[PDB]
């Protein structure tokens, strides 16, 4: 049988996904065979902040669904003092697995996926939310369409610093521009199959190279010249100079039609 209930509904679990500890995400099947995904958080360990973070994540995630189909759908959820059950869209595969998988993405796909990311991220910015932790894993490929799975609000389910922006580090001792840099690192990786500072192994090194104005990032000339410009503009170390989401939505690479 195998049965999970959510506000009075049964779902047949099929397998844990990604995580396995603190929180837990599973693939599932319901009544009309329809396949979904059930995320589960055991609140018997959460602090007020953790708790509040999931509350806040759910609220926003619930509200922003209507503003865009480029954000993972939350069909329902159940919140209790001991647990949280979220019924969400099933994951075909995350942009991260997909990438390190093959290694020759169709230019048209690159651009299509790129438009998806911009839409989703732009949407959260409009409501005052800065993800601040964007990495390829935050995106799920659903029917050829990329969707943002989380908002970076809840401490949702290693630990790279390759997508980290210069300003994040320098300040140590946030802005929408910060999401631009990371989305840039992701596009840059879908363009050169590598991340801007992936070749720098010593961790203390990358962090110094990411902020060093004299550490010129490289941009191997390629056919799609519009793509080359996006990358360069998304990676300007000065956030005030860095292109914005609105400017990006108006950029040739995204506007001019050449399938």
């Amino acid at each position: 049988n195998e049965c999970i209930s959510v506000k009075g509904r049964i779902y047949s679990i099929l397998k844990q996904i990604g995580s396995g500890g603190s929180s837990k995400v599973f693939q599932v099947l319901n009544e009309k065979k329809q396949i979904y995904a059930i995320k589960y958080v055991n609140l018997e360990e959460a602090d007020n902040q953790t708790l509040d973070s999931y509350r806040n994540e759910i609220a926003y995630l619930n509200k922003l669904q209507q503003h865009s189909d480029k954000i993972i759908r939350l069909y329902d959820y159940e919140i209790t003092d001991q647990y949280i059950y979220m019924v969400m869209e099933c994951g075909n595969i995350d942009l991260n697995s997909w990438l390190k998988k093959k290694k020759s993405i169709d230019p048209w796909e690159r651009k299509s996926y790129w438009k998806n990311m911009l839409e989703a991220v732009h949407t959260i910015h409009q409501h005052g939310i800065v993800h601040s932790d964007l990495k390829p894993a935050n995106f799920l490929i659903v029917d050829g369409m990329l969707k943002l799975i989380d908002f970076g609000i809840a401490n949702q389910m290693v630990g790279t610093v390759n997508y980290m922006p210069p300003e994040a580090i320098k300040d140590m001792s946030i802005s929408p521009k910060s999401d631009v840099w990371s989305l840039g690192c992701i596009l840059y990786y879908m363009t050169y199959g590598k991340t801007p500072f992936q070749q720098i192994i010593n961790q203390i090194s990358k962090l110094h190279a990411i902020i060093d104005p004299n550490h010129e990032i490289e941009f191997p000339d390629i056919p799609e010249k519009d793509l080359q410009d996006v990358l360069k503009c998304c990676l300007k170390r000065d956030p005030k100079q860095r292109i914005s989401i609105p400017e990006l939505l108006a950029h040739p690479y995204v506007q001019i039609q050449t399938h």
